[PDB]
């Protein structure tokens, strides 16, 4: 599935995401927008032979099991499969893990280059 900007922000905001762990909803549209393009089938390999997955790029070295990403851990104890679903329950409750694991949204590269630091509001404006 691809969202529209609205409907990811709606959906987002069903789960739980507006001002979790003090990041405002516009962050997380953001970092989707530039992760994904608000694709929920987007993958992409990275040199060490893990995987990302889905519309919030969770990688395969820590987060799930893809089959071959040998050494790799499993913390959100799904197939990263199920990272790729038009529903974004899976994505939204590992994402939640990973924000709270020290380091905040910066785990997001994309996030870091291209929505800290700026009007990150933009993103809802509009939706009801
Ligand atoms: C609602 C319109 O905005 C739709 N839009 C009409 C044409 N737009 C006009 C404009 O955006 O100023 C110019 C191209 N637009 C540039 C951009 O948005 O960055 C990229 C394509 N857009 C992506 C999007 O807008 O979500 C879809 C088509
Ligand atoms: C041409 C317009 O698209 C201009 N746009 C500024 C105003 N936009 C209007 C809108 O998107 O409706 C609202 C904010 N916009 C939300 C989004 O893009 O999803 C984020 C910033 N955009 C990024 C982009 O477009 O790729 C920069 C250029
Ligand atoms: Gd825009």
């Amino acid at each position: 599935k691809v969202f529209g900007r609205c409907e990811l922000a709606a959906a987002m905001k069903r789960h739980g995401l507006d001002n979790y762990r003090g990041y405002s909803l516009g962050n997380w549209v953001c970092a989707a927008k530039f992760e994904s393009n608000f694709n929920t089938q987007a993958t992409n390999r990275n040199t060490d032979g893990s995987t990302d997955y889905g519309i919030l790029q969770i990688n395969s070295r820590w987060w799930c099991n893809d089959g071959r990403t040998p050494g790799s851990r499993n913390l959100c104890n799904i197939p990263c499969s199920a990272l790729l679903s038009s529903d974004i329950t899976a994505s939204v409750n590992c994402a939640k893990k990973i924000v709270s694991d020290g380091n905040g949204m910066n785990a997001w590269v994309a996030w870091r280059n291209r929505c800290k630091g700026t009007d990150v509001q933009a993103w809802i404006r509009g939706c009801r």
